[PDB]
């Protein structure tokens, strides 16, 4: 994720925009931990985030929902804006995943609490 403004935080559970750096770090972390951490069998990426929210309190739970897909392009290939733009209508089966990262705010750490997914 790029650096940025302090993210909008409020209290309790709240959705944060994809423009949020507080979201973007969790977004990239999720794919990085899910897809990139797994062996590259078929190129797959969080194509499109459907929901991006977090719980604010003594425990911080990030909830990110994502459409996964086999990407028409690769990590090194050009046009990363357009390839996933075309991957949504290419999703004959719309694969949806839910990623939950529990951030332990007391230590400034976080850990993926859940990763669940569908096939595309």
């Amino acid at each position: 994720s790029s650096p940025g403004k302090p993210p909008r935080l409020v209290g309790g559970p709240m959705d944060a925009s994809v423009e949020e750096e507080g979201v973007r770090r969790a977004l990239d972390f999720a794919v990085g931990e899910y897809n990139k951490a797994s062996n590259d069998m078929y190129h797959s990426r969080a194509l499109q985030v459907v929901r991006a929210r977090k719980q604010i309190g003594a425990g911080v739970n990030y909830f990110l929902d994502v459409e996964l897909g086999r990407t028409t392009c690769t990590k090194t290939q050009p046009n990363l804006d357009n390839c996933p733009f075309h991957d949504q209508p290419h999703l004959k089966r719309k694969a949806f995943c839910s990623f939950q990262i529990y951030a332990v705010p007391w230590q400034g750490t976080m850990t993926l609490s859940k990763s669940t997914c569908q096939d595309a």
